């Protein structure tokens, strides 16, 4: 465990990350894919054998020892908002069972389904609010992974309201 288990927001490239291991935005087969999931698979590749998984799960792939954990949230383009709201919240739980399972002490990690999967719709508080969920019970430094400017400020607000 980390000694005193915190979140954390940066605002870089998911590939840069300095904790004990990844998870990667991915698709339900393994595919290289884009944004996140492409950044993953230049930096990672070997962590794409046998990786495909069903949507709401996660699937965990060593690239040497760096622990890759292939989490598969839902488009929203193709479920339901409630139907993908139940995918999205199992997706975070199987990354918290991961994330235990392997013994890390910290993890990086992006918010499943904001991007190209997100059906055109800002799912910042939806997907952040999962990841909570998930992750509270963990005692691994969690450190979030963003792009945009507004959203890193967003995420470090929502971190700091609960001290
Ligand atoms: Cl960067
Ligand atoms: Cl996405
Ligand atoms: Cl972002």
């Amino acid at each position: 465990g980390a000694m005193a288990p915190s979140y954390r927001v940066k605002r870089m490239d998911i590939a840069k990350n300095d904790e004990e291991c990844v998870v990667n935005a991915a698709n339900p087969r393994g595919l290289p894919g884009d944004g996140v999931c492409k950044a993953v698979y230049k930096k990672w590749p070997e962590s794409f054998k046998n990786s495909a998984t069903p949507v709401g799960t996660a699937k965990t792939v060593m690239c040497g020892t760096y622990p890759v954990i292939h989490a598969v949230g839902p488009n929203f383009s193709n479920y339901t908002e409630s139907e993908g709201d139940r995918e999205l919240a199992a997706a975070y739980r199987e990354v918290a069972k991961e994330v235990t399972r392997l013994g890390v002490n910290s993890v990086a990690i992006p918010l499943l389904s904001t991007g190209v999967y997100s059906g055109g719709k800002d799912r910042l508080t939806q997907s952040l609010n999962h990841l909570f969920t998930a992750m509270d019970s963990t005692d691994a430094d969690v450190v979030i992974y963003c792009r945009d400017k507004e959203w890193e400020k967003k995420i470090s607000e929502a971190i700091q309201m609960r001290t």
